[PDB]
């Protein structure tokens, strides 16, 4: 019986090109508000992918934040800024790799979580964050800078509302195979 | 009579100076929606132009997209993204070029047209372009790298929505000397 | 009594900090409007920083604008581009640092200042503008390219109007020792 040695070669396939420099960077932020929605924005790119969003309130307060990255990120290049300290006195990001935990399934890396609640004190949150793709060339740009420079502008980014994580969960995690971790620590995605 | 000679001249410093590294390389989006009316981005940059965005319903939806670029633009470069396929299994663009034809007026290219139809089933469109100036110096960024970053952030975008394109013709293309193709296959632009 | 010596030598690392290539690039751009508001646009970044805008009528039309650099640019690299001239003929952007002003507080530079006031037969412009880090390393890009491309992802900006440019000064620039310049000619900012 072939057709379970093929399908198991083309994973292979799979996993080689995205590891490859033609394999995307994901990222997506979300954001939980006080009435239980969650805001999500998804950013996909080749060699690098960040957000830059202000997430204030709404019709309701953000209250935490939970941040993933696709497995063909380099978690050590993750730099995050955040803020609203004054500026003479403000350094430029923080290097938050170590904070981000492995999201698994049937033990495999599917994604990389970093999940903070945000102080009661607020209504309104800037953030932004940056990753860089894990293949060892990425350092290396010669590929061609100007090939980095076309990717800025093909990356498309998605932003989406839903009235509570469960809807999210069962109409934008599920069906499109992404990776999550839900507020029951739940883990979601699809191996390779 | 000398006032003929001078401006010959004249239009030839202006295409010299147009596929030197310091001309503008141009991308318009138009998105046709169902009610007949038309959506114009318009994105202009030094080294290299693109666009990034979501077409979706209004007060509606699309139904087909032209994308124009100015002559500068080395159609070998022009690569194209779009979405809303898994994202295990998406590759990062396509190289479009081959399906653009050549706007002309008076013999002389004006610009380039990719025109594609949307499928009914849908009433949203995701979409970004990127194309490269076609001076030969454009892939020997030593220029600095920096004077390209400027460039990101010098580019100047406009968006415009018109009622029907009659109107976009005689109130956005005509009067502002633009390259165009209508509905009935009319060339519209201004030799140099 | 030692309180003073430490206080001292803490000022002279922050303003050594703030000139290497770890130091933001701040830019502001105010826009007056015809209604006596105000509105602030305000972009924090490493390496490199610029916004890119387009100020229409509100509810009212912007009659002047005052772009402000703080002193880690390079005045020389700042760079400017407006529209709304025929494409054929423009050009990509004009260098303006020469019609920067110092603003000084104690003697000390706090930040450039450009103000321009636009013609009163217009209701809108279209405004970019950009600039480059003062350290000597800044054009020396082997720090990494990637590393610079991070830099654009994780800029911040931030937005905010004002009814007058007596509540701009009073609650925007006093409380977080911006630089400024006001209707009167009145300089505001803090010496390191």
């Amino acid at each position: 019986d072939f057709r379970g040695y093929i399908l198991s070669v083309q994973a292979e396939e799979q996993k080689n090109y995205n590891n490859s420099l033609n394999g995307e960077v994901s990222v997506w932020v979300y954001a939980y508000y006080s009435d239980g929605s969650v805001l999500v924005i998804n950013k996909n790119s080749q060699y690098k992918v960040g957000i830059s969003e202000t997430f204030k309130a709404l019709k309701a307060k953000p209250r935490a934040i939970q941040i993933i990255f696709s497995p063909s990120v380099n978690v050590r290049t993750i730099k995050m800024a955040k803020g609203n300290e004054y500026l003479q006195r403000s350094h430029p990001w923080e290097a938050t790799g170590i904070k981000y935990q492995k999201i698994k399934r049937d033990g495999e890396i599917v994604g990389y979580s970093h999940y903070f609640e945000l102080p009661h004190e607020y209504n309104s949150i800037s953030l932004a964050v940056s990753g860089v793709h894990k293949n060892p060339s990425s350092y290396n740009v010669g590929h061609n800078v100007m090939d980095v420079f076309q990717s800025c502008d093909l990356a498309l980014r998605f932003c989406n509302r839903y009235w509570a994580e469960l809807e999210l969960v069962n109409h934008y995690i599920s069906p499109n195979a992404y990776p999550y971790l839900d507020i029951n620590n739940h883990s979601y995605g699809v191996a390779l």
